[PDB]
RNA sequence: GCCCUGAAAAUGGAUGGCGCUCAAGCGUGUUACCUAUACUCUACCGUCAGGGUUGAUAUGAUGCCCUGACGAGUAGGCAGG
């Protein structure tokens, strides 16, 4: 009733929770998932081996 | 050309000094040699630039790592401590 829900209109005059600029905080999965895995290509060594 | 005369100033006095006369002087030529915080190569510190790497089960993605170049400073500006 004081802040308000997805179905319940806040208590407070003209109040709306903060909306989030990115769906999920673990960015993680989203790199994991087949859509992004798909369009990338193959990485690299991660400790580059000294040529010269 | 060199040397000499012309050429007289006040404390004692300065090719830097000693001293030097087929010079250790003057003109010229040929080599060797000495040494700058400059140049060449290497290491280390920092700065700037271009790149690699999120995959979980081990910790800093402002992380770790690869490559190249650069570094004087009053007045003054900015940054990290
Ligand atoms: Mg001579
Ligand atoms: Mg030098
Ligand atoms: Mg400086």
């Amino acid at each position: 009733q004081v802040w308000g829900s997805e179905t319940v209109a806040s208590s407070k005059v003209g109040y709306t929770l903060p909306s989030h600029i990115i769906s999920t905080s673990d960015v993680t999965r989203i790199i994991n998932s087949s859509e992004i895995q798909s369009a990338i290509r193959p990485a690299g060594q991660a400790t580059q081996k000294r040529t010269h």
